[PDB]
Protein backbone atom coordinates (compact mmCIF):
# COMPACT_ATOMS: atom_id res chain seq x y z
CA UNK A 1 0.00 0.00 0.00
CA UNK A 2 0.58 3.92 0.03
CA UNK A 3 2.87 4.12 -3.37
CA UNK A 4 1.11 5.58 -5.99
CA UNK A 5 1.88 4.57 -9.66
CA UNK A 6 1.85 8.13 -10.64
CA UNK A 7 3.62 9.86 -8.35
CA UNK A 8 2.10 12.46 -6.58
CA UNK A 9 3.92 15.99 -7.30
CA UNK A 10 3.15 18.57 -4.54
CA UNK A 11 -9.80 22.83 -0.53
CA UNK A 12 -9.14 26.26 0.01
CA UNK A 13 -5.50 27.61 -1.10
CA UNK A 14 -4.94 24.04 -2.77
CA UNK A 15 -3.54 22.92 -5.72
CA UNK A 16 -4.82 20.93 -8.95
CA UNK A 17 -3.28 16.89 -8.39
CA UNK A 18 -1.37 15.45 -11.13
CA UNK A 19 -4.09 12.78 -12.53
CA UNK A 20 -4.35 9.74 -10.94
CA UNK A 21 -2.00 10.60 -7.97
CA UNK A 22 -4.15 9.94 -4.89
CA UNK A 23 -5.14 6.63 -6.32
CA UNK A 24 -7.11 5.81 -2.77
CA UNK A 25 -9.05 8.73 -3.10
CA UNK A 26 -12.48 8.14 -3.92
CA UNK A 27 -15.49 10.30 -4.63
CA UNK A 28 -18.71 9.22 -2.63
CA UNK A 29 -21.82 10.14 -5.06
CA UNK A 30 -25.52 9.93 -4.23
CA UNK A 31 -27.99 8.33 -6.74
CA UNK A 32 -28.11 12.09 -8.63
CA UNK A 33 -24.18 11.90 -9.39
CA UNK A 34 -23.69 14.97 -6.76
CA UNK A 35 -20.44 14.42 -4.78
CA UNK A 36 -21.35 14.97 -1.47
CA UNK A 37 -18.01 13.48 0.64
CA UNK A 38 -14.58 11.71 0.26
CA UNK A 39 -13.05 8.58 1.04
CA UNK A 40 -9.78 6.18 1.10
CA UNK A 41 -9.81 2.65 -0.23
CA UNK A 42 -8.00 0.28 1.81
CA UNK A 43 -8.47 -2.66 0.02
CA UNK A 44 -10.38 -3.99 -2.76
CA UNK A 45 -13.25 -4.42 -1.16
CA UNK A 46 -13.46 -2.05 1.59
CA UNK A 47 -13.46 1.92 1.76
CA UNK A 48 -12.43 4.12 4.74
CA UNK A 49 -15.26 7.22 5.20
CA UNK A 50 -16.14 10.10 7.84
CA UNK A 51 -19.44 8.58 9.88
CA UNK A 52 -20.64 12.15 9.18
CA UNK A 53 -21.00 11.15 5.72
CA UNK A 54 -24.24 9.60 6.78
CA UNK A 55 -23.45 7.18 3.57
CA UNK A 56 -25.96 4.29 2.89
CA UNK A 57 -25.94 1.34 0.67
CA UNK A 58 -27.92 3.80 -2.00
CA UNK A 59 -25.15 6.16 -2.44
CA UNK A 60 -22.14 5.02 -4.97
CA UNK A 61 -18.32 4.59 -4.06
CA UNK A 62 -16.55 6.23 -7.41
CA UNK A 63 -12.67 5.63 -7.91
CA UNK A 64 -10.74 6.44 -10.80
CA UNK A 65 -11.72 10.61 -11.36
CA UNK A 66 -9.64 13.00 -11.54
CA UNK A 67 -11.98 15.54 -13.67
CA UNK A 68 -15.55 15.02 -11.97
CA UNK A 69 -16.96 16.97 -15.16
CA UNK A 70 -15.11 14.44 -17.34
CA UNK A 71 -16.49 11.70 -19.44
CA UNK A 72 -13.36 10.14 -20.81
CA UNK A 73 -12.06 8.86 -17.23
CA UNK A 74 -11.89 4.66 -17.43
CA UNK A 75 -13.14 5.06 -13.69
CA UNK A 76 -15.44 2.79 -11.19
CA UNK A 77 -19.13 3.26 -9.85
CA UNK A 78 -18.84 0.63 -6.94
CA UNK A 79 -22.28 -0.56 -5.39
CA UNK A 80 -21.72 -0.53 -1.43
CA UNK A 81 -23.17 -3.80 0.09
CA UNK A 82 -23.11 -2.24 3.80
CA UNK A 83 -22.20 0.66 5.87
CA UNK A 84 -20.23 0.05 9.24
CA UNK A 85 -20.30 2.92 11.61
CA UNK A 86 -17.92 2.87 14.36
CA UNK A 87 -20.45 2.05 16.73
CA UNK A 88 -17.83 4.72 19.42
CA UNK A 89 -18.95 7.53 16.60
CA UNK A 90 -20.75 10.41 18.77
CA UNK A 91 -22.52 12.95 16.37
CA UNK A 92 -23.15 15.12 18.67
CA UNK A 93 -19.30 15.54 19.41
CA UNK A 94 -18.20 14.37 16.02
CA UNK A 95 -15.77 12.50 17.91
CA UNK A 96 -14.67 8.89 16.53
CA UNK A 97 -15.66 10.13 12.93
CA UNK A 98 -15.34 6.80 10.31
CA UNK A 99 -17.36 4.68 8.97
CA UNK A 100 -16.17 1.61 6.61
CA UNK A 101 -17.84 0.83 3.30
CA UNK A 102 -17.82 -2.71 2.23
CA UNK A 103 -18.18 -3.13 -1.73
CA UNK A 104 -20.50 -5.61 -3.00
CA UNK A 105 -17.95 -5.49 -6.01
CA UNK A 106 -14.46 -5.62 -5.69
CA UNK A 107 -12.70 -2.32 -6.97
CA UNK A 108 -9.89 -3.37 -9.88
CA UNK A 109 -6.54 -2.13 -8.70
CA UNK A 110 -4.98 -0.37 -11.47
CA UNK A 111 -2.87 2.67 -11.94
CA UNK A 112 -4.82 5.41 -10.53
CA UNK A 113 -6.94 3.36 -7.87
CA UNK A 114 -5.33 1.44 -5.62
CA UNK A 115 -5.06 1.64 -1.83
CA UNK A 116 -3.43 3.63 1.20
CA UNK A 117 -1.69 2.30 4.12
CA UNK A 118 -2.66 2.37 7.20
CA UNK A 119 -1.04 3.23 10.35
CA UNK A 120 -0.32 1.24 14.02
CA UNK A 121 -2.23 2.14 16.77
CA UNK A 122 0.66 2.97 19.06
CA UNK A 123 2.46 4.89 15.64
CA UNK A 124 3.46 8.38 16.69
CA UNK A 125 2.47 11.78 14.14
CA UNK A 126 4.53 14.52 15.35
CA UNK A 127 3.59 17.81 15.74
CA UNK A 128 5.27 19.68 13.02
CA UNK A 129 5.03 16.95 10.56
CA UNK A 130 3.90 17.90 7.10
CA UNK A 131 0.81 15.66 5.28
CA UNK A 132 -1.19 16.36 2.60
CA UNK A 133 -4.90 16.17 2.32
CA UNK A 134 -7.27 15.85 -1.00
CA UNK A 135 -10.50 16.05 -2.04
CA UNK A 136 -13.43 17.94 -4.76
CA UNK A 137 -14.39 20.34 -1.87
CA UNK A 138 -15.12 23.96 -1.71
CA UNK A 139 -11.91 25.88 -3.06
CA UNK A 140 -13.81 29.26 -1.76
CA UNK A 141 -16.70 29.39 0.91
CA UNK A 142 -16.99 27.24 -5.57
CA UNK A 143 -16.97 23.25 -6.55
CA UNK A 144 -14.03 22.27 -8.83
CA UNK A 145 -14.08 19.42 -10.88
CA UNK A 146 -10.56 18.24 -10.42
CA UNK A 147 -9.00 16.93 -7.58
CA UNK A 148 -7.03 19.50 -5.55
CA UNK A 149 -4.35 18.74 -3.00
CA UNK A 150 -2.52 20.74 -0.04
CA UNK A 151 0.16 20.35 1.91
CA UNK A 152 -0.43 21.08 5.71
CA UNK A 153 1.21 20.66 9.28
CA UNK A 154 -0.01 18.46 12.04
CA UNK A 155 -0.92 20.28 15.24
CA UNK A 156 -0.54 18.53 18.72
CA UNK A 157 -3.67 18.28 20.38
CA UNK A 158 -2.94 20.66 23.34
CA UNK A 159 -1.77 23.63 20.98
CA UNK A 160 -5.59 22.72 19.25
CA UNK A 161 -7.19 23.10 22.48
CA UNK A 162 -6.25 27.36 21.46
CA UNK A 163 -8.31 27.60 18.93
CA UNK A 164 -11.28 24.79 19.67
CA UNK A 165 -11.10 24.05 23.13
CA UNK A 166 -12.76 20.95 24.54
CA UNK A 167 -13.82 20.09 21.11
CA UNK A 168 -10.80 18.24 20.32
CA UNK A 169 -10.94 14.74 21.90
CA UNK A 170 -8.25 12.07 21.68
CA UNK A 171 -9.94 10.97 18.83
CA UNK A 172 -9.01 13.76 16.53
CA UNK A 173 -6.12 15.18 14.97
CA UNK A 174 -5.57 18.65 14.40
CA UNK A 175 -4.22 19.70 10.36
CA UNK A 176 -3.80 23.29 9.17
CA UNK A 177 -4.29 26.78 10.26
CA UNK A 178 -1.68 27.01 7.75
CA UNK A 179 -2.99 28.89 4.61
CA UNK A 180 -4.81 25.76 3.47
CA UNK A 181 -8.05 24.73 4.60
CA UNK A 182 -10.59 21.54 4.25
CA UNK A 183 -14.03 22.58 3.23
CA UNK A 184 -17.48 21.27 2.54
CA UNK A 185 -16.81 17.94 0.49
CA UNK A 186 -13.51 17.18 1.98
CA UNK A 187 -15.14 15.49 4.25
CA UNK A 188 -14.29 11.23 4.68
CA UNK A 189 -11.36 12.34 2.65
CA UNK A 190 -7.85 11.36 3.28
CA UNK A 191 -4.87 13.42 5.55
CA UNK A 192 -1.84 11.44 4.98
CA UNK A 193 1.43 11.30 5.69
CA UNK A 194 4.53 9.99 3.93
CA UNK A 195 7.41 8.22 5.59
CA UNK A 196 9.69 5.28 3.99
CA UNK A 197 8.32 6.25 0.71
CA UNK A 198 4.96 5.46 1.36
CA UNK A 199 1.89 7.11 2.59
CA UNK A 200 -0.39 6.56 5.18
CA UNK A 201 -3.25 7.45 6.13
CA UNK A 202 -3.65 9.33 9.51
CA UNK A 203 -6.59 11.40 9.78
CA UNK A 204 -10.45 11.44 7.82
CA UNK A 205 -10.98 14.95 7.30
CA UNK A 206 -13.86 15.52 9.47
CA UNK A 207 -14.82 19.13 10.35
CA UNK A 208 -13.10 22.59 11.13
CA UNK A 209 -14.05 26.28 10.77
CA UNK A 210 -17.43 26.66 9.57
CA UNK A 211 -16.37 29.60 6.93
CA UNK A 212 -13.35 26.96 6.01
CA UNK A 213 -10.74 29.75 7.55
CA UNK A 214 -6.91 29.06 6.21
CA UNK A 215 -5.74 30.43 9.98
CA UNK A 216 -7.95 28.03 11.71
CA UNK A 217 -7.00 24.44 12.45
CA UNK A 218 -8.77 21.43 10.55
CA UNK A 219 -10.11 18.92 12.57
CA UNK A 220 -10.00 14.89 10.97
CA UNK A 221 -10.28 11.70 13.35
CA UNK A 222 -7.35 10.40 14.76
CA UNK A 223 -6.63 6.54 12.60
CA UNK A 224 -5.10 5.53 15.54
CA UNK A 225 -7.21 5.52 17.74
CA UNK A 226 -9.73 3.84 15.35
CA UNK A 227 -7.32 1.51 13.26
CA UNK A 228 -7.93 -1.21 15.60
CA UNK A 229 -11.89 -1.16 14.83
CA UNK A 230 -10.80 -1.06 11.22
CA UNK A 231 -9.22 -4.05 11.66
CA UNK A 232 -11.66 -6.13 13.76
CA UNK A 233 -14.28 -5.27 11.44
CA UNK A 234 -12.39 -6.33 8.33
CA UNK A 235 -11.68 -8.98 10.04
CA UNK A 236 -14.97 -9.77 10.70
CA UNK A 237 -15.92 -9.53 7.10
CA UNK B 1 -53.13 11.71 12.79
CA UNK B 2 -51.70 14.91 14.94
CA UNK B 3 -54.54 14.22 18.48
CA UNK B 4 -52.08 12.94 20.93
CA UNK B 5 -54.35 10.80 23.56
CA UNK B 6 -52.19 12.05 26.02
CA UNK B 7 -52.45 15.92 25.85
CA UNK B 8 -49.25 18.20 25.70
CA UNK B 9 -49.43 20.47 28.00
CA UNK B 10 -47.27 24.12 27.82
CA UNK B 11 -33.27 22.11 23.48
CA UNK B 12 -32.00 25.33 25.06
CA UNK B 13 -34.96 26.85 27.17
CA UNK B 14 -37.24 24.61 27.13
CA UNK B 15 -39.25 22.29 29.49
CA UNK B 16 -39.82 19.00 30.58
CA UNK B 17 -42.60 17.63 28.52
CA UNK B 18 -45.69 15.80 30.04
CA UNK B 19 -45.14 12.14 29.32
CA UNK B 20 -46.05 10.16 26.00
CA UNK B 21 -47.23 13.59 25.07
CA UNK B 22 -45.54 13.83 21.86
CA UNK B 23 -46.83 10.33 20.67
CA UNK B 24 -45.02 10.73 17.13
CA UNK B 25 -41.51 11.89 18.91
CA UNK B 26 -38.53 8.78 18.35
CA UNK B 27 -35.33 8.44 19.31
CA UNK B 28 -32.62 7.65 17.00
CA UNK B 29 -29.78 5.33 18.62
CA UNK B 30 -26.43 3.69 17.77
CA UNK B 31 -25.95 -0.11 18.65
CA UNK B 32 -24.57 1.52 21.41
CA UNK B 33 -28.08 2.69 22.85
CA UNK B 34 -26.85 6.42 22.52
CA UNK B 35 -29.68 8.54 21.11
CA UNK B 36 -28.14 10.52 18.43
CA UNK B 37 -30.85 12.35 16.75
CA UNK B 38 -35.18 12.43 16.73
CA UNK B 39 -37.45 11.25 14.79
CA UNK B 40 -41.35 11.78 13.92
CA UNK B 41 -44.02 8.83 13.27
CA UNK B 42 -46.06 9.68 10.22
CA UNK B 43 -47.93 5.98 10.20
CA UNK B 44 -46.75 2.78 11.95
CA UNK B 45 -43.79 1.66 9.31
CA UNK B 46 -42.55 5.15 8.56
CA UNK B 47 -40.25 7.23 10.55
CA UNK B 48 -38.94 10.91 8.87
CA UNK B 49 -36.10 12.58 10.36
CA UNK B 50 -32.89 14.40 9.33
CA UNK B 51 -30.72 13.53 5.76
CA UNK B 52 -27.77 14.74 7.75
CA UNK B 53 -28.46 11.98 11.04
CA UNK B 54 -26.99 9.65 8.35
CA UNK B 55 -29.11 6.28 9.87
CA UNK B 56 -28.14 3.30 8.88
CA UNK B 57 -29.83 -0.05 8.86
CA UNK B 58 -27.54 -0.35 12.18
CA UNK B 59 -29.11 1.90 14.17
CA UNK B 60 -32.53 1.68 15.89
CA UNK B 61 -36.09 3.46 16.09
CA UNK B 62 -37.59 3.58 19.75
CA UNK B 63 -40.99 4.67 20.62
CA UNK B 64 -42.71 5.61 23.35
CA UNK B 65 -39.87 6.90 26.03
CA UNK B 66 -39.87 9.79 27.83
CA UNK B 67 -37.25 9.16 30.53
CA UNK B 68 -34.09 7.36 28.21
CA UNK B 69 -32.78 6.85 32.00
CA UNK B 70 -35.49 5.01 32.78
CA UNK B 71 -35.74 0.88 32.56
CA UNK B 72 -39.59 1.21 33.59
CA UNK B 73 -41.19 2.42 30.56
CA UNK B 74 -42.77 0.12 27.73
CA UNK B 75 -41.16 1.53 24.71
CA UNK B 76 -40.43 -0.11 21.47
CA UNK B 77 -36.85 -0.43 19.52
CA UNK B 78 -37.74 -1.17 16.08
CA UNK B 79 -35.53 -2.67 13.47
CA UNK B 80 -35.20 0.06 10.50
CA UNK B 81 -35.69 -2.41 7.12
CA UNK B 82 -34.39 0.59 4.79
CA UNK B 83 -33.07 4.17 4.56
CA UNK B 84 -34.76 6.82 2.25
CA UNK B 85 -32.40 9.42 1.92
CA UNK B 86 -34.10 12.34 -0.62
CA UNK B 87 -31.65 12.35 -3.53
CA UNK B 88 -32.48 16.33 -3.11
CA UNK B 89 -30.61 16.48 -0.39
CA UNK B 90 -27.19 18.77 -0.60
CA UNK B 91 -24.94 17.40 2.51
CA UNK B 92 -22.85 20.69 1.90
CA UNK B 93 -25.58 23.21 2.51
CA UNK B 94 -27.63 21.14 4.22
CA UNK B 95 -30.59 21.91 1.98
CA UNK B 96 -33.75 19.09 1.39
CA UNK B 97 -33.12 17.74 4.98
CA UNK B 98 -34.88 14.69 4.68
CA UNK B 99 -34.76 10.54 5.11
CA UNK B 100 -37.47 8.72 5.49
CA UNK B 101 -37.09 5.36 7.73
CA UNK B 102 -39.18 1.92 7.06
CA UNK B 103 -39.05 -0.31 9.56
CA UNK B 104 -38.86 -3.88 9.15
CA UNK B 105 -41.58 -4.42 11.80
CA UNK B 106 -44.51 -2.05 12.36
CA UNK B 107 -44.53 0.11 15.69
CA UNK B 108 -47.99 -0.73 17.86
CA UNK B 109 -49.55 2.47 18.34
CA UNK B 110 -50.93 2.99 21.90
CA UNK B 111 -51.49 5.97 23.63
CA UNK B 112 -47.93 6.97 23.87
CA UNK B 113 -47.07 6.08 20.39
CA UNK B 114 -48.89 7.70 17.23
CA UNK B 115 -48.64 10.09 14.06
CA UNK B 116 -48.41 13.32 13.20
CA UNK B 117 -50.07 14.77 10.42
CA UNK B 118 -48.19 15.84 7.41
CA UNK B 119 -49.06 19.31 5.52
CA UNK B 120 -50.14 19.71 1.96
CA UNK B 121 -47.58 21.01 -0.67
CA UNK B 122 -49.44 24.27 -1.38
CA UNK B 123 -49.96 24.77 2.88
CA UNK B 124 -49.29 28.24 4.15
CA UNK B 125 -47.10 27.94 7.39
CA UNK B 126 -47.12 31.92 8.72
CA UNK B 127 -43.86 34.29 10.02
CA UNK B 128 -45.66 35.08 13.55
CA UNK B 129 -47.25 31.47 13.90
CA UNK B 130 -46.23 29.39 17.40
CA UNK B 131 -45.12 26.15 16.84
CA UNK B 132 -43.26 23.82 19.28
CA UNK B 133 -40.29 21.81 19.22
CA UNK B 134 -39.44 18.91 21.06
CA UNK B 135 -36.54 16.68 21.51
CA UNK B 136 -33.33 15.15 23.70
CA UNK B 137 -30.52 17.62 22.54
CA UNK B 138 -28.69 19.46 24.84
CA UNK B 139 -30.61 22.01 27.31
CA UNK B 140 -26.83 23.13 28.04
CA UNK B 141 -24.56 24.26 25.48
CA UNK B 142 -25.72 19.34 29.00
CA UNK B 143 -27.80 15.98 28.13
CA UNK B 144 -31.21 15.46 28.86
CA UNK B 145 -33.39 12.15 29.48
CA UNK B 146 -36.43 13.09 29.65
CA UNK B 147 -38.13 14.99 26.49
CA UNK B 148 -37.98 18.80 26.48
CA UNK B 149 -40.45 21.00 24.48
CA UNK B 150 -40.59 24.36 23.48
CA UNK B 151 -43.14 26.83 21.94
CA UNK B 152 -41.46 29.21 19.34
CA UNK B 153 -42.14 31.55 16.49
CA UNK B 154 -42.08 30.75 12.30
CA UNK B 155 -39.81 33.48 10.85
CA UNK B 156 -39.99 33.98 7.05
CA UNK B 157 -37.30 33.01 4.91
CA UNK B 158 -36.58 36.65 4.26
CA UNK B 159 -35.77 37.84 7.51
CA UNK B 160 -33.86 34.92 8.35
CA UNK B 161 -31.55 35.43 5.25
CA UNK B 162 -30.72 38.79 7.91
CA UNK B 163 -29.24 36.23 10.20
CA UNK B 164 -28.12 33.66 7.66
CA UNK B 165 -27.81 34.88 4.39
CA UNK B 166 -27.62 32.70 1.14
CA UNK B 167 -27.26 29.42 3.96
CA UNK B 168 -31.05 29.63 3.94
CA UNK B 169 -32.86 27.72 0.76
CA UNK B 170 -36.63 27.61 -0.30
CA UNK B 171 -36.53 24.12 1.53
CA UNK B 172 -35.50 25.90 5.05
CA UNK B 173 -37.89 27.35 7.21
CA UNK B 174 -36.36 29.35 10.47
CA UNK B 175 -38.02 29.71 13.61
CA UNK B 176 -36.71 30.43 17.71
CA UNK B 177 -34.68 34.06 18.00
CA UNK B 178 -36.80 33.44 20.49
CA UNK B 179 -35.22 32.85 23.79
CA UNK B 180 -35.27 28.74 22.95
CA UNK B 181 -32.91 27.00 20.84
CA UNK B 182 -32.93 23.86 19.05
CA UNK B 183 -29.29 22.50 20.03
CA UNK B 184 -27.04 18.85 19.50
CA UNK B 185 -28.90 15.74 19.75
CA UNK B 186 -32.73 17.49 18.68
CA UNK B 187 -31.75 16.98 14.59
CA UNK B 188 -33.94 14.88 13.09
CA UNK B 189 -37.05 16.15 15.21
CA UNK B 190 -40.16 17.86 15.00
CA UNK B 191 -41.01 21.33 14.45
CA UNK B 192 -44.84 20.84 15.06
CA UNK B 193 -47.99 23.40 14.26
CA UNK B 194 -51.06 23.33 16.03
CA UNK B 195 -54.25 23.70 13.61
CA UNK B 196 -58.06 22.67 13.29
CA UNK B 197 -57.09 20.80 16.30
CA UNK B 198 -54.12 18.65 16.00
CA UNK B 199 -50.39 18.86 15.02
CA UNK B 200 -49.01 18.74 11.55
CA UNK B 201 -45.08 18.54 11.03
CA UNK B 202 -43.67 21.84 9.75
CA UNK B 203 -40.45 21.53 9.93
CA UNK B 204 -37.64 18.70 10.93
CA UNK B 205 -35.03 20.06 12.94
CA UNK B 206 -31.94 20.73 10.78
CA UNK B 207 -29.21 23.38 12.01
CA UNK B 208 -28.56 26.07 13.68
CA UNK B 209 -26.29 27.91 15.94
CA UNK B 210 -22.91 26.47 16.60
CA UNK B 211 -23.90 27.36 20.18
CA UNK B 212 -27.20 26.90 20.33
CA UNK B 213 -27.53 30.80 20.62
CA UNK B 214 -31.17 31.80 21.79
CA UNK B 215 -31.35 34.95 20.30
CA UNK B 216 -30.42 33.49 16.58
CA UNK B 217 -32.63 31.55 14.02
CA UNK B 218 -32.69 27.73 14.21
CA UNK B 219 -33.80 26.08 10.63
CA UNK B 220 -35.57 23.41 9.72
CA UNK B 221 -36.23 21.12 6.96
CA UNK B 222 -39.38 22.80 5.14
CA UNK B 223 -41.57 19.87 5.05
CA UNK B 224 -43.75 21.44 2.42
CA UNK B 225 -40.97 21.48 -0.26
CA UNK B 226 -40.53 17.83 0.94
CA UNK B 227 -43.58 16.34 1.77
CA UNK B 228 -44.37 15.22 -2.20
CA UNK B 229 -41.25 13.33 -1.80
CA UNK B 230 -42.54 11.45 1.28
CA UNK B 231 -45.78 10.26 -0.75
CA UNK B 232 -44.22 9.28 -3.38
CA UNK B 233 -41.58 7.25 -1.41
CA UNK B 234 -44.49 5.75 0.63
CA UNK B 235 -46.23 4.92 -2.37
CA UNK B 236 -43.97 2.79 -3.96
CA UNK B 237 -42.47 0.88 -0.99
Amino acid sequence: CGVPAIQPVLIVNGEEAVPGSWPWQVSLQDKTGFHFCGGSLINENWVVTAAHCGVTTSDVVVAGEFDQGSSSEKIQKLKIAKVFKNSKYNSLTINNDITLLKLSTAASFSQTVSAVCLPSASDDFAAGTTCVTTGWGLTRYNTPDRLQQASLPLLSNTNCKKYWGTKIKDAMICAGASGVSSCMGDSGGPLVCKKNGAWTLVGIVSWGSSTCSTSTPGVYARVTALVNWVQQTLAAN
